[PDB]
């Protein structure tokens, strides 16, 4: 659970 979060984050931005 945490690393699913930890390991997707840095991609979050792209579509902003």
């Amino acid at each position: 659970f945490a690393a699913a979060x930890g390991l997707a984050a840095p991609q979050x931005p792209a579509p902003f």
